[PDB]
């Protein structure tokens, strides 16, 4: 039988009752709160590892196979339908928050394309370039915490350059075709692990919770950013799909039921991928050759409910200092919202960390994802179940919008 | 028609004209003036990271196509041409920079020697090694800027390996020849973006003069640099190539202007590499086996131009503070500027990046390169000129030293 | 006639001569003496430069190569017996260490997990993970020196999954097997300057002694160190290798005795493979399928000497310090030495790179490296020469447990 569903169910269950049961009959110090989630957080050092090599090999591949002209017209759907839907779901998200209220920027703008194009490619492996305004002169310095971004636009580009350069680079297309296979053999081997880091991931999240109050005070943003995923997952994509394919939305959900609820426990969305795949590929009889560039692609770029919860969670942090936002701040915010989404890895916990991009965009501290971090782990697996969700649906409609090109 | 070299005119002329009216008419804070060439820094950021990937495959690529053992004569020949001809023109930097005069030793010599075997190949791609004398132990730490010296000398022992190893290594040929061919393609594509560029980087630097008074200041400074690059690219290398080639230098120079009006806009020997090769196997029929090898890889390590630029604004500079140079101080001057043109990039403002070794050779500090920094425009478009012309008579250079190999 | 091993005898008798003769005769202050090892410097920045594209190529070509799953028995056999083997040299060295008396442990123990899986590819070629308690939270940093154990692990899994991922990664395959090659002809060409440099770098230790009363101090520990890789060298390794294997076990080594001495003359294991593989394959005939994964991983990984010398060497500055020590300090002091080793790479000097984070398992200062430096180079000869011979009876040894496989 399946045994990664089953066993990832049985580890979030577990998690459930370990979490409350070591929360309310024991007493953990700060120490032995850290040490309780040590399997958690190897889990993450090696999801975090393998990040890197995935999105490279994954991107250049992905868009090498599009080699032709006439297959670049693919390529062209796949992007103007991630950017589109990105900018439906953080639209959505701002107006959610800003309806309910459950509560230096042209620097981080200019950042923004700074590090879509690094200097180093090395360095933006594994740093990103901040700017400072100071006594005023601009100040930039690289700082920690891999170039995502910059990483992906030199992919895109590499891999295009690759496959219309013919047979001379497919010696590179043949590298970086077996490095996207090898790196998807070690997510499966990761898979193996996998359970048990979730199961204390889980556990050590509803340690650190003090005495249930911050859920009480997180309750309206925590149904902000539910509502407004729920909204896009359930109206706003099917919507789509259905003006676009003359076909039924939720029978296509339900055709690919076993990647959301995968992507709902394990909350990644390239740790999923393989599933993603046979769920379209099987279930749903989609075209391989559309889905081979779509989904592995779209895993990486195409982040909706994280685009979402960015918008909705900057916002609320905003709303709770007491800053009243702009147009301008709105606007802005859109952007590093939808930039964040883009730039952020298919790992759990990726949404918080281009969170502070975001958040620096209207110059709110840093350390401000604080305020959100302690309910992040359930609005973290369901953003990312609608985030593959909405690859899924573009599958389907790239598929519709390119009838004629297969 | 052609549109590279045109609209990069187009751009330089409409960039001088942008810079003079917006320097007079309008008047711009600190803030605005770095605002107004962010498109120009944007440039920089791309081909900076262009560099590391195309000097590598370069250099990997020119010298294990050299495979045979009689063809390593061919390499031979030109590497003792790019040293020769840089010494000319450090001595003759030096010799005219003394004579107009328009105005801790040994660590940086050993240092250069420590920077040609990196410790770390990952480290030296984004970062160098310098140290400095305290209590009087030795310590030596890592800093940024990318090892391009040690990038080189690695790439060269393993392209000569890999041509040697045969057909194990004819894999590793294969890949770096792709890489090579890739990143040139890449390069070609920046070039799409480079006139906007070049626009916002010649009117930004206009903008940033304050009175007009530096350039009068620099005036000197400025005749003796180009005097020195008139002098050794219309005599110098005109009679090295007669004593050598017994044929006219000018008509081969005047067979490869339209490359040396390209490198005189875009202030890129490697940038214009591909103009580089056009011009030279069509217009001057220079054998494409020898082409293949002297020009990618002088336009990295034969940079004659910015080797008399570094010996001149360096005594210029030392001239400056009043610290009468002696005989030792003039001799480390000119190997500090000899592995500072060889360990420069072919980018623009690539000069000024390895200035401080030079300028450090003889204690002087690092932040006294904004001394030169005002006029450095135009004369690194003509440094870059001589960079381009060196190669460009190399080529034939070479091909007449080895008419009977070929 | 050969010249390695008659070149580096004399490189290492002129440098016990060039070094008494400087001591004695002349006085030289810090500054030349630190400069008359510069020779020897640069024979380590070109070793260590190696150091990252050695392991890579060696561990994903040895694990690739056993592709099969009879042959994967091989690899099992093979680690077992390095573990094995360095666990034995582990107890011998503490035991000794113990009777002779010459003279945060959780963090350091997760910290070896952690480093196990790093976050980084890039960062962990050049970067190592720590943390430390503080107000308590843990706070972990980067910070310098390569992650060799993290590097090695993703190597080893990675080249599983190119092994079993079939002809799909057969590029990947060739790519690493020639690589390992480029690398290894590298290391051949570095053996040119090695006799220079060894010369420099024995003599600049004799300098660096101060009145010979260093070494009457530190002549308990050098014994104990001895004394315990002269018992696993002539005992324990002989005696195993009687039982697994029915042959004379002194001859084995007579046959590869060339390799020791190379090993004992230019302190690494990785510049003597070459020899290594010469001296099993030809003088012991040892089958090549065999050899070509067990030497060169073993290299890396099986490093035993320099497990018996981090154990010894740790209680022994900790004995210094007059801190005693438990049995859970002995333990973890056993743990950390046999990752110590398994994490230092084949060169000059990795066994001191590595033994500070030995030390601070029981929380000694990273500093007190300092009190056993002076003496290193000789314990670092035999250290060495121990290594390769662990490696060199593990050959035979899995070979005729592997009889019936090959
Ligand atoms: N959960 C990640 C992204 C995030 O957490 O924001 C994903 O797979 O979509
Ligand atoms: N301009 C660069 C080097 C420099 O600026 O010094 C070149 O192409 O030669
Ligand atoms: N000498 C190294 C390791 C060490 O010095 O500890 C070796 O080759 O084994
Ligand atoms: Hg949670
Ligand atoms: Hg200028
Ligand atoms: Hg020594
Ligand atoms: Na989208
Ligand atoms: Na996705
Ligand atoms: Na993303
Ligand atoms: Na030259
Ligand atoms: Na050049
Ligand atoms: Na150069
Ligand atoms: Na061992
Ligand atoms: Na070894
Ligand atoms: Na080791």
């Amino acid at each position: 039988n399946n045994w990664v569903l089953l066993s990832t169910v049985a580890a979030v269950v577990l998690g459930i009752t370990t979490g409350v049961l070591v929360r309310e009959h024991s007493n953990l110090s700060t120490l032995e709160k850290f040490y309780f989630a040590f399997p958690g957080e190897i889990l993450m050092r090696m999801l975090k590892l393998i990040i890197l090599p995935l999105i490279i090999s994954s991107m250049i591949t992905g868009v090498a196979a599009l080699d032709s002209n006439v297959s670049g017209k693919i390529g062209l759907r796949a992007v103007v339908y991630y950017f589109a839907t990105t900018l439906i779901a953080v639209i959505l998200g701002i107006v959610l928050v800003v309806s309910i209220k459950p509560g230096s920027t042209v620097d981080a703008m200019l950042d923004l394309i700074r590090n879509m194009f690094p200097e180093n490619l090395v360095q933006a492996a594994f740093q990103q370039y901040k700017t400072k305004r100071e006594e005023y002169k601009i100040v930039g310095m690289y700082s920690d915490g891999i170039n995502v971004l910059g990483l992906i636009v030199f992919a895109l580009v590499f891999g295009l350059v690759i496959g219309k350069m013919g047979e001379k680079g497919q010696i590179l297309v043949d590298f970086f075709n077996a490095l996207s296979d090898a790196t998807m053999k070690i997510v499966q081997i990761i898979m193996w692990y996998m359970p048990l880091g979730i199961l204390f991931l889980i556990a050590g999240c509803i340690i650190e919770v003090e005495d249930w109050e911050i859920f009480r005070k997180l309750g309206l943003y925590m149904a902000t950013v539910l509502t407004g995923l729920a909204i896009h997952s359930i109206v706003i994509l099917p919507l789509i799909y259905f003006i676009v394919v003359r076909k039924n939305p939720f029978r296509f959900a339900m055709g690919m039921a076993q990647a959301l609820l995968t992507a709902l426990m394990i909350s990644s969305s390239s740790a999923t991928l393989p599933v993603t795949f046979r769920c379209a590929e099987e279930n749903n009889q989609v075209d391989k050759r559309i889905t081979r560039f779509v989904l592995p692609v779209g895993a990486t770029i195409n982040m909706d409910g994280t685009a979402l919860y960015e918008a909705v969670a900057a916002v609320f942090i905003a709303q709770l200092n007491d800053l009243d936002l702009g147009i301008g701040q709105i606007i802005t915010i859109s952007i590093t919202a939808t930039s964040a989404s883009i730039g952020a890895a298919g790992v759990p916990q990726a949404g918080l960390v281009t969170m502070v991009i975001v958040l620096s965009a209207v110059g709110l501290p840093a350390e401000d994802v604080t305020l959100i971090i302690a309910v992040d782990c359930l609005l973290d697996r369901f953003r990312t179940m609608v985030n593959v969700l909405g690859d899924a649906f573009g599958t389907g409609i790239v598929e519709k919008l390119s009838k004629k090109e297969l």
